């Protein structure tokens, strides 16, 4: 169960921004935390792990991006968003969010994995035009 995805172990090796939460605890928080993701978010290990990284979005967040992930999440299906985030320190980027379910043999969703992509605001207008 623990980093012993493959693919975990290449997002490591691709030095990638990444989040692992864990659905069976309430809320479905943070128990892993990439430094890539550290770096990124101006945040340290023990201020992300244990929380939702709803922690990232703010008043300029586009709530139809959060409703998007929240209903691929419920739906089950992987989904990709760009939507404005925080860092620590109140400022902005434009994060590329690709969201997963790594699930079991018997199709049970035992954690999720993201990455976030910093993108440039030229990128977000044309992604978010189509
Ligand atoms: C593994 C994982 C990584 C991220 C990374 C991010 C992120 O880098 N920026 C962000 O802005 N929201 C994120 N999310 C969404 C957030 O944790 C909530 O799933 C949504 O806000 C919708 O849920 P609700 O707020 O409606 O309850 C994530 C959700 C999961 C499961
Ligand atoms: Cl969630």
């Amino acid at each position: 169960g623990a980093m012993d995805y493959s693919l975990v172990k290449a997002l490591q090796t691709a030095q990638q921004n990444f989040v692992i939460s864990d659905p069976s605890i309430p809320d479905n928080p943070i128990v892993y935390a990439s430094q890539g993701f550290l770096t990124l978010t101006g945040y340290a290990l023990s201020e992300v792990l244990g929380r939702n990284c709803r922690f990232l979005q703010g008043p300029e967040t586009d709530p139809k991006a959060v409703e998007k992930v929240r209903k691929g999440l419920e739906r089950g299906e992987d989904t990709t968003v760009v939507l404005l985030n925080y860092r620590k320190d109140g400022s902005t980027f434009w994060n590329q969010l690709f969201i997963a379910a790594l699930r079991d043999g018997e199709g049970n969703v035992v954690n999720y994995l993201g990455v976030q992509c910093k993108v440039s605001e030229d990128y977000a207008k044309a992604f978010l035009k189509n």
